[PDB]
Parts: structure tokens; sequence; C-alpha cells
């Protein structure tokens, strides 16, 4: 029967209390490393549940004789509530929101020497107690006045562990009440990497003093069922409003509702005939009334297209000048719409990320009459969206993200007011803008065309439900086998060379090595170290592990192009024109059939194609066209767009799932193994009678954090389609397909359902490391593609400051991104690892800098000066001298 006792500390060992209970038991089990306690107040059984990943230190210290094992966390415990439910601080004064200190009085026959091998340390230190909304926030005391960064970076500390609350009392402030801001920022960060607990505050930030000498800054917060953290002013690619509202950039933030642990909040804990628990609550009055920081009172905005499956809100203290209403006014008009899930869906359209433009205009963007047709009864408006801009609007924006003026792409997914919807290119349009109203949400007066994605020719490569869906058709097997069981274990080669292995590597991007690209142009290396062949096999571990986990795949001939459509009225209902460029694989061995042209980097495409787009399950979403030699759609220049027919009956676009032209994605591909035999049968509600309240948005929102849609469809297709090969005959699968028309992404006609059919089955795919019972013999290629898977000092200074538990013996493990030896070491969360490893890397990359560039500076490294280190084996096996210069000047002009 231990004794929680929480608190702080102001000494090394000087504890002060600020709650303290009876009665608490305790148990540590050494499966998945969790120790919990039972602890009651005084009507209920209460639980606590604490992991050993999230202790900073340990001490055995003593008070009064009888144990009192110290323990400082850096993440709040779990608690849960007696029927396990989780539970919201029950404590009087909100203490387990300040402490961040769990020292408990174990008295027992052996008082601490009994249970600290299940703990990292111990060493006894053996004194006494000293004294007794949102929390834990720092207040600036009356008489001074500094930025407001400084309370957000001093709040900061306090809530990772480097400051102590206590201690910042008006001494601080007159200490640092006058100095630069950028000398506050460095003694900070080199605070912010520290071990533990600075207790003396004045001595450091004076001797540190001694040494005199387009992207915005995001303050983010993180709220907790527990604490509220802040998380200091870094980097963020700013969307529209925020960039808009350019002063007030303190007055915004980055609210996400996480766990304990930095995670989303899983629906499990917001709900469980089902009843609501204490976070739902906690969350509603979180969004209803708000919290204050220093001079600060933050009230809900909005929240985007995404941030609402990322749980996110923008928030914005009110002050003087604007307030959150006039944002909120701004941006549209939302008077007048009903079906409160939309007017919530299109009121975060602009807040997307994006690379502002240009603002045009409203008259010379025309209004051109959509070309409409209307059989049956249904009218098909050939359109989500379409637009017409001009070559030259395409080439003015060329330059604005940076890309060549002289080659703009066919495309721009655009973003412009009350409209959204990619503008094809087209040669003959009058003005820079042509605009049909076909998705016009609000009569907003947003301009600036920002930008999301342009037609650009990706390396298209797939995966295990792409074969699936996408090849219950008519494509078995080896367009799937072949390039892995291949290319993954012959091209990357760190020996050999790299001829064709740079490309086969940065078939994700080319931004990672240059050594190779500039291994036979230079020299190889004056020395012949095998470290930069051990340094080529970490990078080969990395792509081969990533390809292999994540069954990645490809078809050769095709491209990701986006969707296009035609104007001049040349081709009925069924052709279709492509114009694709060519990469090195085609532009050496250019002999292939179905291309057309080949005018040098260009080969225009003639057999038949196929058509998609990826979130579809309804048969018949593939499309078979015939491609043709359209004389004038090959005269207007389209390059990299699938152009569709705007004659005849219902059209293609919407036979794929329902969308017409909006941005969307469009797989193509012209191989002749992976064209369609036949197109599988392409087949031909809430008011509430008034406006809408920020309550019913609150609500939804908080409501789609319990019922997740994309979840369904994925699961019940899973099922229906995998482990059952029918294709859609069977009713359940076009049940489930239309049921999926208007909940699919709960940004309908409004929150349908979360699982309306029976339930979401408890099974997963093989590969889980928790594999319980399976079902019929494993089909489909994925199992068969799983098989056949100052410088001593300085290298002082990392080796001890890697050789804590991490395992890393001399230099291969040290400097490798991971460890080179991982069979079960993450497969619980795979959270043990990344922000270790970056902030180490990150110190030490800073600490390299600083030592390379503040000193004919550096001259070792820009003109050869000092040569006794090329010799092998002076040091151990691991040279230095490397980094940030590899190959790029001794190499480029030093030899020859």
């Amino acid at each position: 029967s231990a004794s929680l006792i929480l608190g702080n500390r102001v000494a090394e060992r000087e504890l002060e209390v600020a709650y303290s209970c009876d009665g608490v038991r305790a148990e540590v089990i050494p499966r998945m490393r969790r120790v919990d306690l039972y602890l009651k107040h005084d009507s209920q059984s209460y639980k606590l549940e604490v992991l050993f990943e999230d202790i900073n230190e340990c001490f055995g210290c003593h008070l009064d004789g009888t144990g009192a094992i110290l323990l400082q966390l850096t993440y709040a415990p779990r608690i849960h509530i007696a029927i396990w439910v989780r539970a919201l601080d029950f404590t009087p004064n909100s203490s387990f929101g300040e402490c961040s200190t769990l020292v408990l009085k174990l008295s027992k026959g052996a008082s601490v020497s009994y249970i600290l091998e299940s703990l990292p340390f111990s060493g006894e230190l053996g004194e006494l107690a000293i004294a007794s909304n949102v929390v834990p926030l720092v207040d600036c005391p009356n008489g001074f006045s500094v930025p407001y960064e400084v309370l957000f970076r001093l709040n900061s500390l306090v809530h990772m562990g480097k400051l102590v609350a206590r201690h910042v009392n008006a001494d601080l402030f007159k200490v640092l009440e006058d100095l630069s801001i950028d000398t506050l920022r460095r003694i900070f960060e080199k605070m912010s990497k520290l071990k533990s607990t600075c207790y003396e505050p004045l001595q450091f930030i004076r001797h540190e003093a001694h040494s005199m000498n387009k992207l915005m800054r995001c303050y983010r917060i993180h709220i907790t069922p527990s604490k509220i953290y802040c998380l200091g002013p870094e980097e963020e690619v700013s969307n529209y409003v925020v960039k808009y509202h350019s002063e007030y950039a303190s007055d915004f933030a980055r609210v996400t509702f996480v766990d304990e642990d930095w995670s989303k909040l899983s629906p499990n804990a917001l709900s469980a005939k089902p009843l609501k628990t204490g976070l739902y609550h906690r969350i509603l009055s979180i969004l209803k009334e708000g919290f204050c920081i220093g001079p600060k009172k933050y009230e809900f905005l909005a929240f985007s297209a995404s941030q609402l499956r990322g749980n996110s809100v923008w928030m914005f203290a009110s002050n003087s000048s604007l307030t959150a209403e006039n944002i909120r006014r701004w941006m549209g008009h939302f008077e007048d719409i009903r079906s409160v899930s939309k007017c919530a869906a299109r009121m975060g359209q602009l807040f997307s990320s994006s690379r502002q433009t240009f603002e045009v205009s409203s008259y010379d963007v025309e209004v051109i009459p959509d070309i409409e047709v209307t059989t049956d009864g249904t009218k098909y408006i050939f359109s989500d969206g379409i637009g017409k801009i001009s070559t030259r609007f395409a080439r003015q924006v060329a330059k604005l993200i940076g890309l060549d003026p002289a080659h703009p792409p066919s495309a721009f997914q655009i973003r412009y007011g009350g409209y959204k919807g990619v503008i094809t290119i087209d040669p003959t349009s009058f003005f820079n803008l042509s605009l049909r109203p076909s998705m016009k949400k609000f009569e907003s007066k947003s301009t600036m065309l920002n930008i999301t994605n342009w037609s650009k020719s990706q390396p298209c490569y797939v995966n295990r439900e792409i074969i699936s869906l996408l090849s219950t058709l008519g494509i078995k097997d080896e367009v799937f086998e072949s390039m892995q069981q291949d290319d993954m274990h012959e091209s990357d080669g760190m020996l050999t060379n790299k001829e064709a292995a740079l490309s086969v590597l940065g078939k994700i991007g080319g931004g990672d090595t240059k050594t190779a690209a500039d291994m036979l142009l230079q020299g190889y290396e004056p020395s012949s170290e095998p470290y930069l062949l051990m340094i080529l096999k970490a990078h080969r571990a990395n792509r081969l592990t990533d390809i292999r986990t994540r069954c990645k795949i490809h078809v050769q001939k095709g491209r990701v192009l986006i969707g296009c459509l035609d104007e001049t009225c040349k081709l009925e209902y069924g052709q279709v024109y492509i114009r694709i460029t060519k990469n090195h694989k085609e532009q050496k061995y250019s002999e292939q059939p179905f291309f057309c042209n080949d005018d040098g980097k260009t080969a225009v495409i003639v057999g038949k194609v196929a058509i998609t787009k990826n979130p579809c399950l309804h048969p018949g979403d593939v499309r078979v066209l015939e491609a043709v030699y359209d004389p004038g759609l090959d005269a207007r220049g389209l390059i990299d767009c699938v152009v569709f027919p705007q004659r005849g009956e219902r059209p293609h676009p919407n036979e794929c799932s329902g969308g017409d032209l909006d941005g969307d994605l469009f797989f193509i591909t012209w191989d002749d193994k992976l064209i369609p035999e036949k197109v599988d049968a392409p087949m031909d509600p809430r008011i509430m009678d008034h406006a809408v309240t920020l309550e019913e948005i609150q609500k939804h929102f908080v409501s789609y954090m319990i019922n997740d849609t994309l979840g369904a469809i994925s699961t019940a297709h899973l099922i229906h389609a995998d482990r059952d090969p029918l294709k859609a005959r069977s009713p359940e699968c076009v049940q489930l397909a239309a049921l999926h028309s208007m909940a699919v992404d709960f940004a309908k006609t409004g929150a349908p359902a979360e699982m309306p059919l029976a339930l979401r089955p408890r099974e997963f795919p093989d590969f889980m490391e928790r594999w319980e019972r399976p079902m019929y013999v494993s089909n489909g290629v994925l199992g068969k593609l799983y098989r056949a898977a100052e410088r001593y000092e300085a290298y002082a200074e990392r080796l001890g400051a890697l050789m804590t538990y991490y395992s890393a013996e001399r230099e291969d493990e040290i400097l490798t991104g991971n460890i080179r030896n991982k069979l079960v070491y993450l497969r619980r969360d795979n959270k043990r690892y990344f922000e270790m490893k970056d902030r180490i890397i990150a110190a030490v990359d800073a600490l390299h800098a600083e030592v390379r560039g503040w000193l004919r500076v550096a001259s070792a490294w820009y003109h050869v000066t000092y040569h006794p280190d090329r010799r092998g084996e002076k040091r151990f096996w691991s040279f230095p001298w490397i980094i940030c210069d590899t190959l790029l000047a001794i190499k480029a002009a030093r030899r020859c």
C-alpha cells in the first residue's frame, strides 16, 4: 500500500508537494513493459497506467528511511473508471496536469530494493519535502513586458521538463528584460537539448550570454485529457487565410486533440447501448468555451477539408480589431445553407495549403454556359468544373511555382473563390479564364488562384489494393511478380556501379544520393575506405526494406495524368487522346508498336486504353475507349491529360464512380496487357428547417471522431471481393457500393452511419504481427511477393551520446538511419527510434556546421591543406571529414 506524493522539484533533492493520497496499490508487469496503480477517490475505483518508455529518470531516493522511490515522467498517465472507461483527471485541483513527478512512499518488507531491476537505474539522494481551464501555464508578473513568443517558449520548456514554474518570479524577467531575441532563442535551444531540469536559470543564462557574438511561424498546441502542450514556433507552408491575416499570426494556432502520448484519439475512447465518456464532453467544452494563455483567449475558427480526418482545428484569440466571426464572414456567405454537414465541409474550403499565384479579376474570368444535356429526366452537366485557361496563363503561372516557363503543364488544380475544379488547358481560349457554374459552393468574394497540383507525368507505382480491385477482371500475376523479383535484389549495387540504379532508387524521387552521379564523373576517392560502400549499403537497406514492406509494384507503359475533356466535338462517345512524354527507358531503345509519333521525347498512343479513378468500387469504373490520332487534339498541344467525350449519352467520367472533373486523378495505362476485355456492366433527405449554428458543426466534428466511414468501404470491399471472388454479381457488394454513394467520406448530405451494415469485422491482412485466426488459404500474390525478401573528440562525443540503451557497436549502427538488426524490436508501435535519431542527427549536424563554418576558414576542406588524414587505419576504420561536402569541391577542381 504505497502513497502517491505528487509535486515538483525545485532543488536537486527538494520536493514540493501538491497532492497526496493513500491506499494506492501498485503492480508491475514486464509484458508490454507496464506499471499500473489502483487508487480510489472517496467514491470510486480509479486506475492509472504508465509504461516504461515514458519515464525520464529514476532515483532511488529515501524519505524517512522507508522507501520513496522517485519517478520523473514526461507523459501523463492514463486514468480509468470502474463500471473500465477513460477518465478526466479526478483530482480536486487539477494536480496531474501540473506535477510531472510521481514520488510514491513505497512501504513494504523491502522498501525499494525489491522492485528496482525493472527500471532503468537508481541513485539514492535522500532528502525531505519543502512546501506546498488548461494547466500548466506561466503568466508574466506585472511591471514587465516580453514578446509573446518568449512566454510561449518558456511555457514549452516548463511542459517538456527543462525548467520549473516556481523559479520564474520576476527575476528571469529582470535578467532577460533587455537583450536580443535571437540570442534568447539560441540560449533556449542550447537549453532545449540538455539532460534534465536546469536548476540555475540565472547562472545558465548569464554564462551563455557571456559569449555574445515564405515559410511562416506556426504555433502548435496539443490538447490532452490532462495537460496542454506548447510545441514552439517552427515552420509551415501557410494556407491562404493564415498568410492573408499577416500581423495577427500570433493570434493563430494549430490545435490537435491527441492522447497522452501524441497519437490520434481512438473511437474506442470517445464512447464505449453505448454511453459517452468524459473525453467527449471535455472536447466539446474546450471547443465551446475556449481557453486562455497569457494575454490570449482562443476561440474556434474553422477546420479544413483535411484536419477533420487529422483531428485538428484552427483557433483565434479575438482581439480589439478582428475576431473569429469577422473571419468567417470574410471567407464567404453561409447564412442560407441547410444539411449542416455541407455547411461545415464547404466552410473549410480555403484552409488548404497552396502556392498562391495571382488575384486576376472578376471581369477577366468569363462565365461561358455549361455544355449540358438532358435525358430520361436526369440531366448530365458534363462538368464538375472545367475552366479554359489560355496558354499564356499557364506560362505566367509556370514561373510563380518555379517550373520551366516554356513547357508549362496541361492543367492546374485551381481553387478560386466559390468554385473548385481543375482548369484544363485550351489554346482556343478567349481570356485568361472561362468558368462555368457547376461547382460553386458559395457566392464568396475570394480570388487569388491557389495551386494544389498540375498535369504531371508521375512515375506510376501500385500496391495490393490496386492489383485486387483493378485485376479482378483480366490481369493475373506476372505483371506484379516480375518487377519485384528482378529489380529488388540486382540493380541496388553498392560496389559494382550505378548506371541504372540511381534512377530505380529515385523512382520515388531523386534527391538522396549524388555521390553516385558524380562517383565516376569525378574521382572515386583519394582514399579507399569501405565506409562509402557501407553508407551505400545503408541506403540499400532503406530502399529494400521500404519496397518490401509496402509491396510496391509498377506497370511500364503508363502514367498518372490528370483528367481532361474535349472542346472541339470531333470524337463521338469513345475516343480519347494521350500524347505522353518519354523517359530514359523510352528515349533510348525507342521502338514500340502502340506509339504513333515519337517526335523526340513525346509518343502518342493509338491502341485501346483504360481509365479509372482510385477511390472507385462500383463495377464498370474502368472505361475502354479507342485512342485516336485526332489532328486537332494534336495541333492544340495536348500533353499529359486524358481527353474525355462531351457528346452522346451518360458521360464516361460519371461512369467511373460519380466524379466528372474537379482535380481528381485518373490512372491511365496503355499497356496492351492491362487493357480490359470489356466493360463490366456499365449500369446507367436531411433537413433542419433553420439556419446553421456552431454547436451543431462542433457536434458533427466530434461525431465523426467515432463514426469513421472509409474503414467501412475498405473492410467490406476487402471481404466481399478478396475473401469471395465474386466481382459484383452478389447483391451484397453492389448494395454496399450503392450505400457508399453518400456515405464515403462523411462530408456528404450528412453523417449517414458508422456501420449501417452489421458491423466491421475484427480481422486484418496477415501482416499485423498479431495474426490471430486466418481465413481460407492465403491467395493473391501478396505472400508470394513478400517471398524472396578535434575529429577524434567529435567522434568520441558522438559515441558517448549514442551509447545509451541504443544497440550500436562501433560505426555501422551508429551511422545507419536505424539499427542494422531489427526483427521484433519495433513491431509494437514503431515509435521507438525516429524522434531520438532525428534529434541527435540534428544536434550533431549543427555542431559540424558550427565547427566547419565559424573558424581559409574551413581550410582542410576548402583547399587541400591538412594532408595526414588519408592514411588508412591511422585511427579506427571510420575516418572523419565526411559531411556536407561529399564529392563537391576537391574532386571538382583539385586534381584534373
